[PDB]
């Protein structure tokens, strides 16, 4: 869709059975816990038109999903059943949408609404995983606050009542770096920067402590064969719901191939895709050392982890 994104748009947020307005003065920022609407009005090559996009976080409910599907048909029929409708789910999100925010990153933040609790509060401090893909759209997810959340490959925005940092990783891109200032204006704070490896005291205290974190040679090049994480191919962002809990999957991040084995999975599925594994990696040229490296769900060390955006301990 070559339309450039700057036409005229109206976002709602499903809160129970309705669409409610978002603040015009956030469009881009979205609860990770909800579900939205989009009607996206536009002009190119001199004929008008509308797209429907239903946005839905990656821990929105089910009934919030089946609220925005009566909402989107009751909008279709106020329309006329003129616009073109698109459902995009947290990660998936075509070029076309992320445009939408004038070249601003798309924020998700944790949280968000439900009938029973109402709109969560912000925690006191905050970190944020800055990731853009290498067509340069760039995403700022909210995630836990502890020192293991990093990774090598991006930018991180950590903000405490008290202080505000702006920690970049080894591998992490100017457009996450400038996403990261974007979030930052966003959230009306100043930052200490930080490059990996010469954080001050302060940065561990704030995250609680200085520990390991997702890492690895892969993750730390600036370069990136970008890693491939293929079905018993996965397109968009990898996220931790693309891991099919009843299967096995291959993750492939060039100098090493992870085969990750669901809880659910028949012990032939990791026979099958370890005996695949070695064939993939001897198709290709790359090395006959490549390590094939097995890992379970729920036990996955960082090295595999960190190619994820933004990663749930609990999600499970
Ligand atoms: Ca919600
Ligand atoms: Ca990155
Ligand atoms: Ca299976």
């Amino acid at each position: 869709m070559d339309d450039d994104g700057t036409g005229q748009k109206q976002i709602w947020r499903i809160e129970g059975s309705n669409k409610v307005p978002v603040d015009p003065a956030t469009y881009g920022q979205f609860y990770g816990g909800d579900s939205y609407i989009i009607l996206y009005n536009y002009r190119h090559g001199g004929r008008q038109g509308q797209i429907i996009y239903n946005w839905q976080g990656a821990q929105s409910t089910q009934d919030e999903v089946a609220a925005s599907a009566i909402l989107t048909a009751q909008l279709d029929e106020e329309l006329g059943g003129t616009p073109v409708q698109s459902r995009v789910v947290q990660g998936k999100e075509p070029a076309h949408l992320m445009s939408l925010f004038g070249g601003k990153p798309m924020i998700i933040y944790k949280g968000g609404t439900s009938r029973e609790g109402g709109q969560t509060a912000p925690a006191s401090t905050r970190l944020f995983q800055v990731r853009a893909n290498s067509a340069g759209a760039t995403r700022a997810v909210e995630v836990l606050p502890k020192a293991g959340a990093l990774n090598s490959n991006d930018a991180f925005v950590l903000k405490t009542p008290s202080a505000a940092y702006l920690w970049v990783g080894t591998g992490a891109s100017e457009a996450e770096k400038t996403g990261a200032q974007e979030l930052l204006r966003v959230l009306r704070a100043q930052p200490v920067q930080v490059a990996e490896g010469s954080e001050p005291d302060g940065f561990w205290e704030a995250l609680g402590g200085k520990a390991a974190y997702r890492t690895s040679p892969r993750l730390k090049d600036k370069k990136m064969h970008p890693p491939r994480l293929f079905a018993c191919e996965v397109p968009g962002e990898l996220m931790q719901e693309d891991l099919a809990t009843d299967d096995v999957m291959l993750l492939d991040t060039w100098d090493q191939v992870f085969v990750w084995v669901g809880k659910d999975s028949q012990e032939e599925e990791k026979t099958e895709a370890l005996t695949s594994a070695k064939r993939y990696i001897e198709t290709d040229n790359r090395d006959r050392r490549t390590p094939i490296t097995v890992v379970k769900q729920g036990f996955e060390p960082p090295s595999f982890v960190g190619w994820f955006l933004g990663w749930d301990d609990d999600y499970w």
